[PDB]
């Protein structure tokens, strides 16, 4: 068992650039998102999860069930559309993005007070660690 809801900040950031090089993100905007450290506030609701990534940049929002597709609108991160679908693997979170790149999708899951979030593309890997906090954030 794994419960995700929490607010969580950015403890590293492993290899982002080339994850959104990958994706054929604007080297400007490259740079701009790997100085970003998000917070994330998620809700895990029965199986309606709600993930919120927050920056000073943009923000990026998923709500969705746990094992029934959707369409992601990815407009303000690579200006694209998937059909995602994110699924319990034991006590991880495996997310499928079907679209145009090949291999897309990413991995979650909590060890002690961390939560990992490995995301990938057409073989290339970003690996994030966030650390569980207690201060609250307005938003
Ligand atoms: C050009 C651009 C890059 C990156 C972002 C942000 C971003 N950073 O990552 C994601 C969403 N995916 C790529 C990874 C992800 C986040 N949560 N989950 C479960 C997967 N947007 C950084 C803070 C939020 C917006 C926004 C815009």
């Amino acid at each position: 068992p794994v419960d995700f809801t929490g607010y969580w900040k950015m403890l590293v950031n492993e290899n982002f650039e080339e994850y959104l090089r990958a994706l054929d993100v604007n080297v400007a905007l490259r740079k701009i998102a790997n100085l970003l450290k998000p917070d994330k506030e998620i809700v895990q609701d029965g199986d309606h999860m709600i993930i919120r990534t927050l920056s000073t940049f943009r923000n990026y929002i998923m709500d969705f069930q746990v094992g029934k597709e959707f369409e992601e609108d990815l407009t303000g991160i690579d200006d694209r559309k998937c059909m995602t679908t994110v699924s319990w693997d034991g006590d991880k979170l495996q997310c499928v993005q079907k679209g145009e790149k090949e291999g897309r999708g990413w991995t979650q899951w909590i060890e002690g007070d961390e939560l990992h979030l490995e995301m990938r593309v057409e073989g290339v890997v970003c690996k994030q660690v966030f650390k569980k906090v207690q201060h609250h954030h307005h938003h």
